[PDB]
């Protein structure tokens, strides 16, 4: 499979040696609903940590690609956009990483989900970490299952730092998140605060009040593991322009009509599958202004963002809407 391009018109204005090396952290969710984000109106407060943070932009109408993994990830890296992405080919499309690679970019994949579904594929190996396994990961024994954790992802970011001083860095941590079916195994006790809490695979079989609260006990987690990142990015916000993108991948159904979980085909799947909260955060000095919060916004905003991030530019994504102006 030779590779189709789509952006080696890209430029990049200005170098990490003429001005301040950009740092970003792109954190790839997974399964959060955006009617479960207390700035988006829910009735729990699922966000306690990012809402004591600064410059943390929520945007209310943000639309997914698809519904699972395998569809919607590497739809968010594309050049295609939603309405013309095929997911079959996607693996042999030019994607956004590439390009900021090709650029001069240091890209780094750490994955506790599953992997990058192709996204990092042409990228050397070196540069993707599976943080599913001990090996990488030094946080997984703070809970019975020893299932490693998110925030796992985060320990020893310095040394990648270090190792690549005075360049810029675009980090993609890829959540475990929210992924079911057990939703009582995502997060640790900690984050147990809505109680009762389903525990059986069988999701249609659980109390619907317990299912809920598995999800939002879930929810807190990552609510922790973002403003990790975000204090992270702060410890080198003197050196870098420092900024943290969040978006999930898809949404869930939690009962709804009988449906659970999510993958339902685009052309019938419910609001709630495709429904996804966004985050945006960045230093102030970085002059990178967020767009409105209620813009309207999909994952075809992501690949122009990152480009924007990094002073890029390419003929593809001129006109196309992003999370920044
Ligand atoms: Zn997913």
């Amino acid at each position: 499979g030779s590779t189709i391009y789509h952006a080696k018109d890209a430029v990049q204005a200005t170098k990490p040696d003429m001005r301040k090396p950009r740092l970003v952290v792109f954190v790839v969710g997974e399964t959060a609903r955006a009617d479960h984000v207390s700035f988006n109106g829910y009735e729990r407060d699922t966000f306690p940590q990012l809402a004591k943070i600064d410059g943390v932009t929520n945007f209310s109408n943000v639309t997914s690609c698809g519904t699972s993994t395998a569809y919607s990830v590497p739809c968010m890296f594309s050049y295609l956009g939603a309405d013309e992405y095929d997911v079959d080919t996607a693996k042999y499309q030019e994607n956004v990483l590439d390009t900021l690679d090709r650029l001069g970019v240091s890209i780094l994949w750490r994955d506790n989900n599953s992997d990058s579904k192709g996204v990092m594929d042409k990228l050397p190996k070196a540069q993707f970490a599976d943080y599913k396994s001990a090996t990488n990961n030094a946080i997984c024994n703070t809970n019975p299952y020893n299932e490693c954790r998110d925030v796992g992802m985060l320990v020893g970011l310095d040394d990648f730092v270090a190792a690549n001083n005075g360049k810029d860095m675009l980090i993609m941590l890829h959540q475990m998140g929210n992924h079911g079916p057990a939703y009582f195994k995502r997060y640790d006790e900690k984050f147990a605060k809505f109680t009762p809490v389903c525990e059986g695979n069988e999701l249609a079989k659980c109390e619907h009040q317990s299912l809920i609260n598995a999800y939002d006990n879930a929810l807190l987690a990552t609510d922790d593991f973002i403003a990790q990142s975000i204090q992270w990015l702060q410890t080198h916000s003197n050196a870098y322009d420092v900024s943290m993108l969040y978006v999930s991948d898809h949404g869930e159904s939690l009962g709804e009509n009988g449906v659970y979980l999510h993958g339902m085909p685009n052309a019938f799947a419910p609001k709630e599958q495709r429904s996804v909260p966004a985050f945006f955060w960045t230093d102030k000095q970085t002059g990178i202004t967020p767009m409105a919060t209620d813009t309207v916004l999909t994952h075809d905003a992501i690949t122009p963002t990152l480009l924007k991030l990094f002073d890029v530019t390419a003929d593809k994504v001129k006109d196309r809407t992003a999370f920044i102006r």
